[PDB]
DNA sequence: CCGACGCCGCATCAGC
DNA sequence: GCTGATGCG
DNA sequence: GTCGG
C-alpha cells in the first residue's frame, strides 16, 4: 500500500480507456504501469523516479507529479463529472455488459440500476444473471469460505468419478486472503490431447454440483468451460452466504501443467510471461508451449512435466504461485 | 518514428 | 444449418 | 500509453 494512491489513480484511468474510450491498449498500458508501481518497494516521491520503471513513460510521469503535488488528477475529476462516462463506467460493472452494450444502453436511456431492473427484457441470459447478483458479485470471498467451497467441490467431484482431479486456482492458489471468485481446473484420464474417450465429462460434474444445490445458475457452458454461480449452504436461522461466481475449466490431462500455470495467473503475470516467451521465441497458451519458426509459425508442442519446465524454456527463474500476484 | 501489444472459450449475429 | 466476425469474460 | 530496434 506504499503507493496505493498512485496505483488507484492509474486503475481508474485504465478502466476509463477500456469502458469509455474503448482503447484496449491504453487500458493495458495503464494496467502495466499500476502493476509495476504496486510492487515497487519505496514510497514514490516524484514522476521522474517513477519514469525509471518499465511501463511508466512521460505522460504517466506527469500525471504522478500532478497527483503528488495536489492529491488529485484533473483528468479524472472531469471524467468523474461527465454523466455519459460515469453511466457507461457503472453499467460495465454488471457481468455480461461490456463497453459496447453499456454505450448502447446509455444511448437508449438505460443509465441506472433501476433502469436495468426495469428493462430486464432487453438483457441476454448472462447479463440477466449478472444483474440478479450484482450486489453479491461485488463482495470479496474470505479465504476461510474458499476453503469450505473447495471441500464441497472436491468431494462432489470424487462422488461422480474417483478419477477426476479438481484443483482450485486463481488468486486462491496464489495464497490470497480473499478472492473475487472460485476458479477450478478439472482433469479426467478419459480426455487427453489424443482422444476424448467419454462424452459429457464437464456436464456430469456440473449436473452433480447442481444436484446438491451448490451451483445455482449458469452464465455460459460448453464442452470445456463452465461459467456460473454457486453458494455455500448456511445453518439453521443463519443469514445466507452471498452468491459467488464459479469458473470451471476442463483441460486435457496430459496438458495439466500449462493449464494450471494459466489458471493460477495473475492476468498481468500471464501477460508479462507470454510476452517474454514471444521475445524468447516461444508461444504459450493454456495447452502447450511451442517454438516459433523462422516464419513466425508456432511449431509442435514441447514436452512439459512441471510448471517449472515452462519457466525453464523461456529462461525465467521459477516463481511460486504466491509470488505471481502482479 | 512506429508497429506491436497474450491467448482463447462460449454466446450472439450477419450472411449464405 | 454452417462459417466467420464480434462482444465478453 | 509505452517501448525496442
Ligand atoms: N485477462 C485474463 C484474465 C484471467 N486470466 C487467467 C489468470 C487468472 O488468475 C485466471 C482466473 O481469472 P480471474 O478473473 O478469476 O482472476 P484471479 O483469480 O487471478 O483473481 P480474482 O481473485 O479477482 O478472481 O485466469 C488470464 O490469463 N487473462
Ligand atoms: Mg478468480
Ligand atoms: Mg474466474
Ligand atoms: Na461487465
Amino acid at each position: 500500500t506504499l503507493n496505493g494512491g498512485i496505483t488507484d489513480m492509474l486503475t481508474e484511468l485504465a478502466n476509463f480507456e477500456k469502458n469509455v474510450s474503448q482503447a484496449i491498449h491504453k487500458y493495458n498500458a495503464y494496467r502495466k504501469a499500476a502493476s509495476v508501481i504496486a510492487k515497487y518497494p519505496h514510497k514514490i516521491k516524484s514522476g521522474a523516479e517513477a519514469k525509471k520503471l518499465p511501463g511508466v513513460g512521460t505522460k504517466i510521469a506527469e500525471k504522478i507529479d500532478e497527483f503528488l503535488a495536489t492529491g488529485k488528477l484533473r483528468k479524472l475529476e472531469k471524467i468523474r463529472q461527465d454523466d455519459t462516462s460515469s453511466s457507461i463506467n457503472f453499467l460495465t460493472r454488471v457481468s455480461g455488459i461490456g463497453p459496447s452494450a453499456a454505450r448502447k444502453f446509455v444511448d437508449e436511456g438505460i443509465k441506472t440500476l433501476e433502469d436495468l431492473r426495469k428493462n430486464e427484457d432487453k438483457l441476454n441470459h448472462h447479463q440477466r444473471i449478472g444483474l440478479k447478483y450484482f450486489g453479491d458479485f461485488e463482495k470479496r470471498i474470505p479465504r476461510e469460505e474458499m476453503l469450505q467451497m473447495q471441500d464441497i467441490v472436491l468431494n462432489e467431484v470424487k462422488k461422480v468419478d474417483s478419477e477426476y482431479i479438481a484443483t482450485v486456482c486463481g488468486s486462491f492458489r496464489r495464497g490470497a486472503e480473499s478472492s473475487g471468485d472460485m476458479d477450478v481446473l478439472l482433469t479426467h484420464p478419459s480426455f487427453t490431447s489424443e482422444s476424448t474417450k467419454q462424452p459429457k465429462l464437464l456436464h456430469q460434474v456440473v449436473e452433480q454440483l447442481q444436484k446438491v444445490h451448490f451451483i445455482t445458475d449458469t452464465l455460459s457452458k460448453g464442452e470445456t468451460k463452465f461459467m456460473g454461480v454457486c453458494q455455500l449452504p448456511s445453518k439453521n436461522d443463519e443469514k445466507e452466504y452471498p452468491h459467488r461466481r464459479i469458473d470451471i475449466r476442463l483441460i486435457p490431462k496430459d496438458q495439466y501443467y500449462c493449464g494450471v500455470l494459466y489458471f493460477t495467473g495473475s492476468d498481468i503475470f500471464n501477460k508479462n510471461m507470454r510476452a517474454h516467451a514471444l521475445e524468447k521465441g516461444f508461444t504459450i497458451n493454456e495447452y502447450t508451449i511451442r517454438p516459433l519458426g523462422v516464419t513466425g509459425v508456432a511449431g509442435e508442442p514441447l514436452p512439459v512435466d512441471s510448471e517449472k519446465d515452462i519457466f525453464d524454456y523461456i529462461q525465467w527463474k521459477y516463481r511460486e504461485p504466491k509470488d505471481r500476484s502482479e
